[PDB]
């Protein structure tokens, strides 16, 4: 009934013999206009999504292929948009500092002028030259194309960083305690460090049908419920699981919600994402965030301004005293 | 009883070193009842109220060589590269001459801001429209941004017929601006000050509101003042405005401060139809022709500014 479910099951047939072009088809799949009931009255983001669902062979316009010239213990992969210079620089100065080696990339798509974005291209290459932590692909960086950002990143991992022990993918408006990250990565059996995937996992969740919510998905697009999935701003996982994640992506259609898509891929691998206390997608204790020790035990809080990130990191450096 | 009113009436005595006294006025900790429980922005504002002699770190003094018809002065903060660029590309295009300045203070590292200095340098060189002074660009220091701007107008752009000062997140129909500037009797082009004037307004006493002003600090009601992200006025009135700044104590709300200067010159700000401080026809903003007659709309994102300007360019053929 729902278009995505019907297309995914068609994909399931060709990958699963016991049930007996979606990857590089980059002209509009016009059949959607006649097969999706109500196509021309959907929001534009749904139209472009359905029209170009079967295109994912996009290329890197800016790469740092040497970012992993030393087997990293932690790859920091931060989603960002072109104009977010303040968010990126505060991460660079605070928790996203490179260092058990820690390495940092920012994952960007394109904000092109035909879509009326301001031309910030020359300041980005200037930023890319100085800091050399910018990965940009040649696809339109939009809300419903974030599954592309995830698949293209996992491809980059498998091509240019397959060694990294662990990976963190997150937003550029979240504070993460990377010191307490490296400490969690070591209360870690060499067994659990194999299939690691933790975040704020949401279960039994379903698509929102309110036309005016941001995570709205109409019934002509998706039916049923969502798999378990770690949402809310960032998750942590092992590199071994990242390589397996990339190779399964070909067997799952892109979904407009990037975190739901990552859960759909994990479930296809036979995995359940592990919830964790320290993933505070909904901020910290009753507006009492001005004590630094509440940040010493968590892994990330959402959300923080650039100024806030630097100040928290600055105070965290002395928190081994005051606590 | 209110600290600002008492100090201003004291100022309303000398005119019948309140501008360069840049050490912490400790007397406010004794006279302001409840000083040490006020929010930090009030403590800082009251401590340094009599300090306003700040200097330009970045200037474009050759900006006004050619007698400009309209000076576009846009308040901005250091991290707002996208907002400024979209303005450059759209309604803030230079061109009856139009010139552009962005007005910035400092977002220094001591206050935990990211270091964006080298990119602001890179940006200033390539676009030469950044005016930066050496004061902390904070909310309650915005009256400082205005006074320092008028000082720059006096020192470096005294010729310009008219000036527009506004926020970096408003859309401004510049073509329709230059059209109000024609239905202008050469009398009105002298004392012009138009905007979304608000009368009978008063301080908000709610401690959690953003324009909250406690009783210990200000009592009474505000003068008429143009608010809401932009106003338009003549250069002749700009130079008279700067000269009177020396005779009004800075106020934590910049728009209110400009009205207090207006009233002391015996002027009432001229409310105008086209200053859409609270947007347009609830949600039917999807028609370019609602933008043909207005002067500005608050608020719009960088993408929305470029896209409206782009459609406006052919709105003479379609509305
Ligand atoms: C992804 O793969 C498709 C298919 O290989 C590419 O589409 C080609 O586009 C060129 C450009 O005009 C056409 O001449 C070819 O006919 C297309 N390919 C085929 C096999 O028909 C596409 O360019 C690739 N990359 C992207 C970013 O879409
Ligand atoms: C996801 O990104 C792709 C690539 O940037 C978008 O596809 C382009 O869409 C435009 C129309 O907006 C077409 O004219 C181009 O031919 C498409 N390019 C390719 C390579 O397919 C797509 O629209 C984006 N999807 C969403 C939902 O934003
Ligand atoms: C405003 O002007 C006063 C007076 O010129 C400045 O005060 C001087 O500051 C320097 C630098 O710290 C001192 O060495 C002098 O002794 C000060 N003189 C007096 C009379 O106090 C003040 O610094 C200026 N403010 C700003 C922001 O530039
Ligand atoms: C307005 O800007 C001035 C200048 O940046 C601020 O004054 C400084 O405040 C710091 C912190 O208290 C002092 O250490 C400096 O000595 C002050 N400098 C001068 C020249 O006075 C002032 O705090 C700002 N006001 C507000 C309300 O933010
Ligand atoms: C205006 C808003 N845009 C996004 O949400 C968006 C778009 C592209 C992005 N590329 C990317 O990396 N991110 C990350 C999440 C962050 C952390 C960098 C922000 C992106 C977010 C929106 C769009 C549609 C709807 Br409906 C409702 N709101
Ligand atoms: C976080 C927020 N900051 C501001 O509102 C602010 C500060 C300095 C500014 N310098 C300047 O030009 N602007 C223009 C208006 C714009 C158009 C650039 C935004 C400034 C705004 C805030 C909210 C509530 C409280 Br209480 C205190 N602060």
């Amino acid at each position: 009934e729902a278009y995505w479910n019907r297309e995914q099951e068609k994909l399931n047939r060709q990958y699963n013999p016991i049930l007996s072009s979606h990857l590089n088809y980059c002209e509009p799949d016009l059949r959607v206009t006649s097969v999706v009931t109500g196509f021309n009255n959907l929001p534009d983001r749904f139209k472009d999504f359905l029209l170009y669902l079967r295109c994912r062979n996009y290329s890197l316009l800016i790469d740092q292929p040497d970012k992993c010239a030393k087997k990293p213990f932690l790859l920091l992969a931060i989603k960002s948009l072109t104009p977010h210079f303040a968010r990126r620089q505060a991460i660079r100065e605070s928790w996203g500092q490179e260092s058990q080696t820690v390495v940092r990339v920012f994952l960007l798509g394109q904000t092109p002028p035909e879509d009326n974005h301001p031309d910030l291209s020359d300041m980005l290459k200037f930023e890319s030259e100085k800091h050399q932590d910018i990965l940009m692909w040649n696809y339109r960086d939009t809300f419903f194309n974030l599954s592309l950002k995830e698949v293209l990143f996992l491809r980059w991992v498998s091509t240019s960083c397959p060694d990294t022990e662990f990976v963190f993918k997150g937003d550029d408006d979240v504070f993460v305690n990377t010191h307490h990250i490296l400490n969690y990565l070591n209360s870690l059996s060499k067994t659990k460090a194999k299939d690691l995937f933790i975040g704020d996992v949401i279960h039994n969740a379903g698509p929102h049908r309110d036309k005016k919510l941001k995570y709205y998905i109409p019934e002509v697009v998706y039916s049923g419920l969502y798999p378990p999935y770690a949402g809310g701003g960032g998750f942590l996982y092992s590199g071994h699981l990242a390589l397996r994640l990339y190779h399964i992506t070909d067997q799952v259609h892109l979904y407009p919600i990037d975190d739901v898509y990552t859960g759909m891929c994990l479930q296809k691998l036979g995995l359940v994402p592990e919830k964790h206390k320290g993933f505070r997608t909904f901020d910290i204790e009753e507006k009492n965030k001005n004590n630094i020790c509440s940040y010493v035990d968590l892994m990330l809080v959402h959300s923080r301004k650039p100024q806030e990130m630097i100040d928290i990191w600055s105070q965290l450096q002395s928190a081994h005293l005051k606590c």
